[PDB]
């Protein structure tokens, strides 16, 4: 009956961002959210400087008519000097700083020459191509802001004003655990219902990879006691402790009694396919996300709704979790009203070059493979029904959890 | 002159992938190359069970008319033993084993109670609902080949199959470093044509996040002597080798010529835009990549060229490198016959929910920004001259790398 926004915006509401900080060498900083604004120790550039390659001139001599002669010359970390001839051009080259007092500058290109005089042909504006001093960035100016995720596009900038390293929000903690009586290890042999532990493997890889310290306390045992140790000892070292599966999500059992008893929790039906049960609320001192135990009801869940949340959590001024982009489907839907379908797609160029989704093949939770198959999901309208060939609908790209980059 | 396509293709055709091998378990194998083929050991999944929840019966039963009793039941970890006697049935969690003789399960939605049992509303086809042993995975069958990139999405499928770990080819080892004299470290003073060393900040961090193992040998100083043995040291413990800048693309000096004299470098010239350098060749026991020193080229030079090598490199068998999809332009972009422009460029739905590229802005490589405020190159085809708005182009959206 919950609708993933409404949920989504339930979760978001109550966090507060992180903001405890270390500082480290710009190397470490991949991904990281920055502590506070990055200000520019200096002007970039460092002095004004030529647009193109050509000829730095005075607007004095230009409709004076006469052909200008090249009397000198400014490149690179070479400059210029020597009291400026009147009536001469200057050739000066692209990033080349310019000689004092100069007043333009024209590409070559544009004008035709010879061996005693230059001739210009455009009337050619005043300030024209020079790149002025702190024109990209300003000292003393804002760089990059509290909040922003380090790439590799921020980074490399912040190392060229000379700084070595940056105050960043620390790593959000997150542990995790599993539960249950049918859940064995790697190794032992299995009994009779028996399966191995897979969405605890599942959810460690994507919050090491979303860049959490994971504390991964292993399957705790099926006894109402071992569990309440779990949770004291979660709760007491990290900021958000997650039930891989195991621990209630609805059903009445120890479990549900000893969540309700250590927290204070809400127990959503979301209008989601895969999904419906999520588990979420405040522990003592962290939050608390409750998978379902369906692999990919848990994957699903925990990938647009956990996501979503350790970013709020990390410090992150951005919306984190990919844009979806309206395509045609080429293959014939299965769709029933009432429930908000992340089935399972791939997007490939059809032979005109544009983007089609196709069906990575039998949606039932039933089965992982879909992740594999696929590089996206193909939201489906709660409302909407069946989906014929041909048919637009929303698709949202998988991302660095699932496949290349 | 030379094509970008023929350089990577080039520089492909030579590059043997690595086979060294290590084993490490599963929670530590992401982004890793699979060594050989996962084989299931068991069949998946291992026994018929519930695909509902509900109650297991038999169609004699159903058949009769009457309702029935539920002698036991069968849970998630618990699977019922029970006798299981006739005219009866036994309730079913979902993931529960089907109990012996079932015959087919029933929705605990087509159920209404009674005070002397269960009633069954509906049809009951037989088979209907037994999730059987053995549909979605074979045991002895490959589940993924070597060569498989492993994600979220293999790796829990592994440990689904009881597997705590697997052979991996060993990470790629990059080492990286750069020269010139006018290149400072952070605190430094900046002296006069001088700058502070920022491509290989960028090349060790997108190594890093591309799962290589960077060995960064920092700025080697100008002499002949400590760039011979930078090298050496780099060749000897990598299998490549990347100057960020400062070493030559094509120029003549001390640098071009310890190159020439330690392996065999081709020094390209690609029609890209930006860019145009570019020095690769083998070494002794590696591979070398020379960057251009401005730092777009460099930036742009190592994605597209270098990135794609490490990946052949690792063992991965996919291609890559993003695809690409066509795009209108709303923007009025700027282009030169000569070269393939890999402008910088903004993605976004348009009021109508469709994609439409906009520029980032001057795609002058006097700046950097623009792999901040883009999210994607605009490819402009070498030929094309100048696209006004409404044109179609190519678009191939940014990776990870730039956030």
């Amino acid at each position: 009956l919950m609708s993933l926004d409404t949920a989504l915006n339930e979760m978001l509401s109550r966090v507060t961002p992180l903001t405890a900080q270390e500082t480290l060498p710009l190397v470490q900083c991949f991904g990281r959210i920055l502590a506070s604004d990055v200000v520019s120790p200096l002007d970039v550039p460092g002095f004004d400087n030529s647009a193109m390659d050509g000829y730095a001139v005075r607007l004095a001599d230009i409709a004076s008519g006469q052909p200008l002669p090249v009397a000198g010359k400014s490149f690179a970390g070479q400059p210029y000097h020597g009291e400026w001839p009147a009536g001469t051009c200057i050739r000066i080259m692209t990033g080349a700083p310019v000689p004092e007092g100069c007043e333009a500058v024209v590409m070559q290109e544009q004008t035709e020459q010879m061996d005693n005089g230059v001739r210009f042909t455009a009337e050619v504006r005043s300030g024209q191509n020079i790149r002025r001093r702190g024109e990209d960035i300003s000292a003393g100016a804002v760089v990059f802001p509290a909040g922003t995720r380090l790439t590799t596009a921020e980074l490399p900038v912040i190392a060229s004003l000379g700084i070595a390293e940056v105050p960043v929000i620390r790593k959000v903690r997150v542990a995790l655990f599993s539960t249950g009586d049918e859940l064995q290890l790697p190794g032992q042999p299995l009994g009779d219902g028996q399966i191995y532990d897979t969405n605890r493997l599942a959810v460690h890889l994507m919050l090491e990879q979303l860049g959490c310290e994971v504390i991964n306390l292993g399957i705790i045992r099926a006894d109402p006691h071992a569990l309440r140790a779990a949770f004291i000892e979660a709760d007491s070292q990290a900021d958000v402790v997650i039930s891989s599966g195991g621990v209630s999500v609805g059903e009445a059992d120890y479990t549900k009694t000893i969540l309700e008893e250590l927290g204070e929790i809400a127990f959503w039906k979301l209008a989601i396919k895969p999904g419906k049960p999520f588990a979420f609320g405040k522990l003592s001192n962290s939050w608390f996300c409750g998978l379902p135990g369906n692999p990919v009801s848990a994957t699903l869940t925990f990938y647009q709704l956990v996501q979503p949340l350790l970013a709020k959590l990390s410090g992150n001024t951005a919306s984190g979790l990919p844009a979806r982009q309206r395509v045609r489907t080429a293959s014939r839907l299965k769709k029933t009203p009432g429930r908000l379908d992340f089935q399972r797609g791939v997007l490939q160029r059809n032979a005109d070059g544009e983007l089609e989704v196709t069906t990575t093949g039998h949606q039932g939770s039933h089965i992982f493979s879909s992740f594999s198959l696929g590089n996206c999901f193909i939201v489906l309208e709660r409302d909407r029904g069946n989906v014929e060939v041909g048919e637009w609908v929303e698709v949202e790209p998988f991302n660095a959890l699932f496949g290349g980059l």
